């Protein structure tokens, strides 16, 4: 209706647009900063894991070497004691006859 | 001592060795399997993360062009509201 009413309504829309612009920046700024912090944390973790995972071939190589030796030891103890039993069971058979 | 004594002693040593060996090997292997489990979990996590982080350049891409569209629209809105104001002020001067 009034001319002065149109002008007031424009002026207010203009102040409200400006506040909305300002507050939306602040929201989006905070949200993107959170996203960056989480990305960064994920990345730092991903890297720690990756180092662990890369080191495994060489750790497992060295384990495999000790394990082979231990398997030979276990086997030999077993064979030795199995052989001692055989030998004494044979001497108890010569003697019992 | 007796030969029978020796035999019985050997047989005790044998069955004990056999079983000690068996348990040591179970313990040794369980420990390896436990390590592998943890590693496999870390890798799955690591790949989940890589997927999130490597679609980031793309997500930033579309974000960017959407943010430029919104800011362009907003700059034109502000030009128009400011032309509306000047013009109504003009008519306001003319009473």
């Amino acid at each position: 209706i009034s001319e002065e009413n149109l002008l007031e309504e424009v002026e207010k829309a203009k102040v409200i647009a400006d506040e909305a612009v300002k507050l939306q920046k602040e929201i989006d700024k905070r949200c993107q900063h959170k996203i960056a912090e989480m990305v960064a944390l994920m990345e730092k973790h991903k890297h720690q894991y990756d180092k662990i995972i890369e080191e495994r071939d060489s750790e497992l190589g060295l384990y495999k070497s000790k394990e082979q030796e231990q398997s030979s030891l276990r086997a030999s103890l077993e064979i030795e004691l199995s052989n001692l039993k055989a030998e004494l069971l044979s001497v108890k058979k010569q003697l019992e006859i």
